[PDB]
Parts: structure tokens; sequence; C-alpha cells
């Protein structure tokens, strides 16, 4: 079968598609249009969009698909290295890094930063309770101080101190600046490395045992080549972390309030278990894990608007995909998870209403129908992480106060490396439960 394929530009094919400053909503009108495969040419370059599960199905298959480098993702490694996000598999400090890092996911592990994400949380509260009488929040400004703050202090015992700060962090104004110029840059690396040097100078110099993400990369060694990180390699896993560790939390944050405002039936649900669980001035790790419903609504936020939403794969051999499209070893296929997880014949006909019950009953999500964290040993490290700061910190919103969608909010969605709703403002009235 021949693939169906958008409109072209003479030599240069269909890349000025691409010449947009939303990309991936663009792709999503695409695929609407031409439906679970289309091929996209630019001079010197193919690559296949996938939005069926019938096809990702297989895309996701490690025997025959490996991990791809997009073109953002080769941008990022000037700055990430080989650290975990932008290595390929085969490179020997992906599995090494893979093994040393895993464990500080574990459950132990996530029971281990609980009280540093409550630490952040509760600024965030304070702030809010803080302010005057018809005032209102800029969603995911707020958002972003709290991941960022949450990864530098969970992670590396670092105070971002974000909510102390009206402009965000030099760190973060560095980090775009510094790699928007690549596609003044001297004193922006000088940023990024003196605060990995300060990172890694102090827990040095602290007298701390400490068994943070940080205390892995610096002495945890893999089990299989016995080796421990290099100096190198762990520079960039701190400016991986770093960034990979906040960006689409906050995504995920500002838009399951968006969906919570625009939906007020499912906030009240989600408001009534937050009432019900939270029941101390600090929630607790078990707590956390029984908001049910408000992790529904997350997954549901991840459904509509899963903020990575894009992944890369080729093929490791000559195979043919869905019995109908014959692909040659190398061939790049791209992921589109917004249309994935808009596919019907999975999710039923309503598949833009925003409704958390679709995950009920999990285990009747058929295989790699739903993948917000992408796939297989390349899925994202940080799952467990992302889920558990955004529960805790949701389930607390939803516990302390009522908002309010005063501008009625039209939905624009800023491109980036990841996904927000820009501009996004509400206002939140405080039920005065004191913390
Ligand atoms: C809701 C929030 C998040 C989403 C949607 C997300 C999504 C993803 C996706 C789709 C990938 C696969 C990328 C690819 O295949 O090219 C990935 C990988 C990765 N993520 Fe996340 N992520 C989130 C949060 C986090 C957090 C909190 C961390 C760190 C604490 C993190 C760190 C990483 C790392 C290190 C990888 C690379 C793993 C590897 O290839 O070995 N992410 N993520
Ligand atoms: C936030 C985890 C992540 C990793 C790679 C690309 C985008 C997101």
């Amino acid at each position: 079968k021949e693939m169906p394929q958008p409109k072209t530009f003479g030599e240069l094919k269909n890349l000025p598609l691409l010449n947009t400053d939303k990309p991936v909503q663009a792709l999503m009108k695409i695929a609407d249009e031409l439906g679970e495969i289309f091929k996209f040419e630019a001079p010197g370059r193919v690559t296949r969009y996938l939005s069926s599960q019938r096809l990702i199905k297989e895309a996701c298959d490690e025997s025959r698909f490996d991990k791809n480098l997009s073109q953002a993702l080769k941008f990022v490694r000037d700055f990430a290295g080989d650290g975990l996000a932008t290595s390929w598999t085969h490179e020997k400090n992906w599995k090494k890094a893979h093994n040393i890092l895993l464990p500080s996911f574990s459950q132990q592990a996530m029971k281990g930063y609980h009280a540093m994400m409550v630490d952040i949380a509760v600024q965030l509260v304070q702030k809010w309770e803080r302010l005057n009488a018809d005032e209102h929040i800029e969603v995911p400004e707020d958002m972003t101080r709290l991941t960022l703050d949450t990864i530098g202090l969970c992670g590396f015992n670092y105070r971002f101190n974000s909510f102390y700060r009206d402009q965000p962090h030099p760190f973060i104004t560095s980090m775009v600046r510094a790699l928007d110029e690549r596609m003044q840059f001297q004193e922006d690396i000088k940023v990024m490395n003196d605060l990995v040097d300060k990172i890694i100078a102090d827990r040095k110099a602290s007298g701390e045992q400490s068994d943070d993400l940080l205390a892995h990369m610096l002495n945890g060694k893999d089990p299989e080549t016995g080796e421990p990180l290099d100096d190198e390699n762990i520079r960039y896993q701190i400016i991986t972390f770093l960034i990979a560790g906040h960006e689409t939390t906050s995504g995920l944050l500002s838009f399951a309030l968006y969906f919570l405002v625009k939906n007020p039936h499912v906030l009240q649900k989600a408001a009534e278990e937050a009432a019900r669980v939270l029941v101390d001035p600090v929630p607790s790790y078990k707590q956390v894990k029984q908001l049910k419903y408000v992790g529904m609504v997350l997954n549901e936020a991840l459904r509509l608007w899963p903020t990575a939403p894009a992944f890369s794969l080729y093929a490791k051999e000559d195979t043919v995909l869905g019995g109908e499209y014959p692909l040659e070893k190398g061939d790049e296929l791209m992921v589109l998870i917004p249309q994935l997880h808009r596919d019907k014949t999975i999710w039923g006909d309503d598949v833009e209403e925003f409704r958390p019950e679709r995950f009920e009953n999990p285990s009747a999500i058929p295989q790699h129908a739903f993948k917000p964290f992408g796939n297989g040993q390349r899925a994202c490290i940080g799952q467990q992480f992302a889920l558990h700061e955004a529960t805790l910190v949701l389930g607390m919103m939803l516990k302390h106060f009522d908002f309010e969608d005063h501008t009625n909010y039209e939905l624009d969605i800023k491109e980036t490396l990841t996904l927000k709703p820009e501009g996004f403002v509400v206002k939140a009235k405080s039920k005065k439960i004191p913390l």
C-alpha cells in the first residue's frame, strides 16, 4: 500500500508545513485529513507519521524499532550530551546511566522524595493563600515555579527559590536563549555550567549522607559494567534531569487545571476526593496514593494533551509495518501521541471529551494505546516522580481553593520542547483550611 503525503512545495517537498510556531498541532490536522499514516519529506530526509494504535502497537516492538533522536533532540544534545534522554540506546553511557539511576525511581526512592515535594507544594499553596482579593494566578508560570523547585530540591538538594521571584530563574532564561540561538551565548553556557559546578561542589563539601538522584549519579555503580558514571556524563545527566524533570510536569498540571475549570462536575468530583482523603495539614505518601480520581484526571489530561507529544523511532532491519507498508533498515517513524490518544477504535466516538472515568479500569486499555511516557526501555524514567508530584499538588490545590475561569480562557497551546496552555489564568478563592 502507498502512503498518503500532505501538500508539497516543489523541491522543498513538505518542509514549509513545519514553518509554523505550532507544528504538532499542524501535524495533528494533517493526520485528521490523511489518516493513520502519512509520508513527510524534506530535502534530504523522510519520516512517516503514525497516529493509530494498530500501527503504533507495531512501532513499539523493540525487536523491530529502537528510539531515534529527532531533530529536536539532536539540538538538545548540544547541551545534554549523552545524558539519558539524548543518548542512542547503543551508546555505552545509555545503559550504564539507566542502570545506575533506575533505583532513584523505585518505590523506596519515591517515599524518600515525598517530604521535599511537600515543602515546595506548601510554598505554592501559601503563595495563593497570600494573594489579595480579586488577584489572579498565572497558571503555567506558577506550575513551572513548583516543578523546577521540586526537581532541584528532591533531585539535587538545590533551592531554585522560584517562589521568591517575579521573573524566572537565570538558569531557565539562559537554557532558552542559549539553545534558541543555536538554531552572550558565552555568558549563558557559563550560567548553566556554574550551576552544575555548584550542585556538584556543594554535595561534595557537605558532610551529608544522602540518597537522592544526585547521590546515585555521583556514587552508584552500574552492576553490568561495574563502572560508575564519569564526570563528563554526570554533568550531562544533571542538565538532562533539571530540564526533563520539570517542563512536561508543569504542562500537565496546567492542562489538568484547565480541564477541571472547563468541566465543573469533574472538578467537584476531584475536590470531593481531595477533601475525603487529605485529612491532615500535610499529605502523607499513603494519602497521595489514595487520590485515585485525581490520578485519573491527570491521565485524562495526558490523553488529550500529552506534554511531550511525539517520539521518533528507526527500523532496526527491513520490515513490513501493519502487513502493508514495507520499511528499510534505518527508516524513521514519528509517533504523534495526541493523535494516537484520539483513535476512535480504542476510545469510542467522544474522544474530545474530558472524562477521567475512561481510566477506571485500565486493564481494559489495549496494548500501546496510551503512551504519554514513551515506550519500552526508552520510556520516561521519571514517570512515577511526575505523577506523584502532580497528584500531591493537584490534590492540595483542590483541598485548599475553589477555582474560577474568570476570563473564559480560550485554549492557546504554545509549543516548545513541550506543550502548555499559554496565558492560562484563574482566580482561586481560599477555603480557609490551615496548613
Ligand atoms: C508528565 C510529565 C512527563 C512526561 C509526559 C514525560 C514524557 C517522556 C517521554 C515521551 C519520554 C520518551 C522520549 C523519547 O522517546 O524520545 C521521556 C523520557 C525521559 N524522561 Fe520523561 N516525562 C515526564 C516527566 C519526567 C520527569 C519528572 C523526569 C525526571 C525526573 C523525566 C526524565 C526523563 C528522562 C531522563 C527520559 C529518558 C529516559 C531514557 O531514554 O533512558 N521525565 N519522557
Ligand atoms: C520531560 C521528559 C522528556 C524527555 C525528552 C523529551 C521531552 C520530555
